[PDB]
């Protein structure tokens, strides 16, 4: 019968919408830390996943991703190898270790939003808009003190999260929130439900400088009240840098059973 | 914990891409039945799916959609209620009963294409083109005698199924393959693999009058060889008309337990 | 140069892009035949807000504060029919605003604000003076089968949203209650535009489109609700409704012929 | 009336739409600001056929077959800055072709085609007589970190797509060796564009686009692969390449002023 990593099934495999890992990104990022409601934040940890040692740090993050297979067949395709992407992340931990939960996330490419349910990052789709840095000409921002760089979100066709980043200088602290596992949950409808709490496993994690300022962060309404609680108290630092790593597949830190 | 139908959970449930079914279509569509390779076909079928009383019936189908949930609450919004989509059905069968496979599907959005997997069925994403029927001025055609109507589908910005179907007559008979069960296979990626061939129950479906005539059927390269062998090796009668139907969910066909 | 014509040398077309055969030109020569889809709202409007939308030779409405908000999809083609075959190439979403006006007496509708949802159709709209801009317009459809939708039926509700880089800027809803054949006035009505492009190294001419073959379906008539939200701008907001009246949803044909010169200012 | 000036009446703009305080135009004036990066293969075209491109006034190049496709992504703004704090509205993508010509003995280069994914940049490009239709462009851009792409070093490489109406018609790809100072030929000379519009109740005008602080980031070099398709016509197709070049990656920046008359045709 016809086989495949997922769907469609095709006779020899080749048809499968999605590839299987490891898969290899390379990114460039624009990153605000902020203040949420530690209760509000926690109503969004599952079982297991307990409050940050900081319960009250978060992080809106904006990003621009190339991504590809272990064979790097879909670099010289550009428009199948990039995407752009809006996630929010929660500080937690599991089991005394420090972790991160993105409780939502959105993307502009296909490929992407299915190969996050894949392992239980839980995208949906957005036009989402981001600030890139520029060496010659005026019009844009170096990747130096005083440059300004800008991320937008738009959902069905409203603009819902805002943000901007004033860096004053150059570091070798990676955010916090960005260099932790990720503990999702790995759920999917029953058609005819066993939710399992994941963590990604990766590899060759890698960060350029890291220039850090100012942050600025707006939410507005058309998301609904659920996301509207994660809303920032107070906004901290920006940070804006690129980010390789190497996704290699899930380790199960719980299935619940008993 | 935080709930939902699917992801993102929320302390709610509310933030939920997808809702619970039944869920309600209304469309329109422009289909063309052709004759595909059989041995072609063979292929394409799991275990438990074997080929139609006629092996070699295929169609491809253009159709434009708009859907709710039982509360109708998506139809204010017809920013989120409509989508477009291309499919290829082959003509199968379960124990004797008829059914078709849906081998290859494209949709223009993405909770559709979610749902599409939810269902077994393959759905990926691309841009999907169809002539709708005009009763005043100029500009289109009629339902009426030597009404024409086209579809096309683009994948990766590559033009890869274009149709056309001129109308002579009008009929009360749905084309064979729009009037049987769907049978898919319910498979997602294993993150940390049990694979289930199952059926779309549906209710309420209603035909309009069918307009049918001649159909003209091509492929063009750039979805791969494995596609590419359900190219017609001729092509049959088209048929334009709309479409409703209640999805209300999954019935098992077999689950391959021993 | 560019008119493919007795002795011409230089590439020709109808537009840009020029061409040595005029095959490349990114727009046709007129007459262009439109059959479309509508969804409208009558509403109040500022009187004195409209006026300073009407330039020089263009009077106030016989009802000055009368305007439409319009939402259509068109399908449309030249004289050949030849873009019918690609659905891809022939079919745009439209949103509009129309305020009642006059010229020598006669009644016209004037446009301040367009967005369309296709290249073409905006260039080939600042051809004719439309003020075409680029956004996203969504638009509730008639069904005939199943429960996913409205007919055209007594009770039957259809919408329209626009977003303007990605800003949800209008929306509007119409629920019907009768048919009629009736057209809305703004909709049966010359189109008043001034020609004007920009100097690159202007003199504005006024301008009325002139049409052919106007045809209505029965129309569907009911209440109207209309919304503006932020994100056009002020001199957008001004227009904004101070009250709405009905709604209406019917489709329309008409072909396309060219412009009628009303002034140009000398 | 339409120039925000003393005593002016009607609505006003630079462009449409108009309106009472001249803010709601889709265009500003210039000047413009351009910071980009872009992938481009120098080409070898038929010199017969690129001749039939040219307008009077504009004569071959020194090197008649000399062309190039040219990928590129721009982020711009006007003298304010006030676009760049809106990623979404300041940012496009774009596919050109290059044709090498001359005037009066100055090199300079003929775009007979280009494609843009923005329409505000589409508009002022027909305002400045840049033939811009809408299309998808993609390009790929160097890495620093991880391994999903490529690095500006040698072995480097860069990949750009067009399509048009869902049809792929251009594909290219470069391997860059070494680094370099000396900026491709056709991205360092005054473009001559042909100004004209449609007449809707034309005279076309050569001109040339004024720039200023033109900057080159250093210049990776290396191997050029360029391939058409079909599905732009045979006007198009007859600018195909005979053999394909060197392919270069850099950043561009520049400030757009204006025209310059070249020829008016009197």
């Amino acid at each position: 019968g016809p086989v495949g990593y997922s769907l469609p099934l095709s006779p020899t495999g080749e048809s499968a919408m999605l590839t299987p890992p490891p898969w290899h990104f390379s990114g460039e990022v624009v990153m605000v830390d902020y203040r949420v409601d530690p209760d509000a934040a926690r109503r969004f940890l599952p079982p297991g996943l307990e409050p940050g040692a900081d319960p009250g740090a978060a992080a809106a993050v904006f990003a621009t991703w190339q991504w590809c297979s272990q064979d790097g067949a879909e670099l010289t395709d550009p428009g199948r190898c990039q995407f752009g992407e809006f996630l929010i992340l929660l500080s937690c931990e599991f089991e005394g270790r420090p972790m991160a939960r993105c409780p939502y996330a959105w993307v502009d490419q296909a490929v992407p939003m299915m190969r996050g349910w894949v392992q239980g990052m839980p995208k949906q789709f957005g036009v989402i808009h981001q600030s890139r840095p520029v060496t010659v000409g005026k019009a844009g921002s170096r990747l130096a003190p005083g440059g300004r760089f800008d991320g937008a979100l738009s959902v069905h066709g409203r603009r819902v999260v805002e943000a901007s980043v004033t860096v004053d200088r150059s570091t070798d602290q990676p955010p916090a929130l960005h260099d932790v596992p990720l503990a999702h949950t790995l759920v999917f409808p029953e058609w005819v439900p066993r939710p399992r709490l994941v963590a990604s496993e990766v590899s060759d994690v890698e960060f350029s400088p890291i220039w850090t300022g100012s942050g600025d962060l707006t939410f507005f309404d058309g998301l609904g009240d659920d996301f509207g609680a994660l809303a920032p108290l107070e906004v901290g630092s920006g940070h804006v840098f690129s980010y390789g790593e190497t996704l290699h597949g899930g380790r199960l830190l719980s299935d619940y059973s008993v």
